[PDB]
DNA sequence: AGCGTGGGACC
DNA sequence: TGGTCCCACGC
């Protein structure tokens, strides 16, 4: 992996370049985004964006064999293996 | 079940 | 840069 982490001793390579830069805020402990909804900070965007769904209580995840819906795709897909 | 949070890969 | 899915680990 071409981009490594130089906090130090931490041994991370990433090979993306944005995936560097988005490790780094653990580090700095930056949080860019922001909840409208109950004003806390978050890391990421897209962990921001299903964050809000516990507010808004949107599932766009449905079973396929129940129809049983979610807010995450990984709560989906951990579920329909229930079905076995 | 619910969900914060890190990593791969991607656009 | 700035996100944007898919997915795994943790409690
Ligand atoms: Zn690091
Ligand atoms: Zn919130
Ligand atoms: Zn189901």
């Amino acid at each position: 992996r071409p981009y490594a982490c130089p906090v130090e001793s931490c041994d991370r390579r990433f090979s993306d370049s944005s995936n560097l830069t988005r490790h780094i805020r653990i580090h700095t402990g930056q949080k860019p985004f922001q909840c409208r909804i109950c004003m806390r900070n978050f890391s990421r965007s897209d962990h921001l964006t299903t964050h809000i769904r516990t507010h808004t209580g949107e599932k766009p995840f449905a079973c396929d064999i129940c129809g049983r819906k979610f807010a995450r795709s990984d709560e989906r897909k951990r579920h329909t293996k229930i079905h076995l």
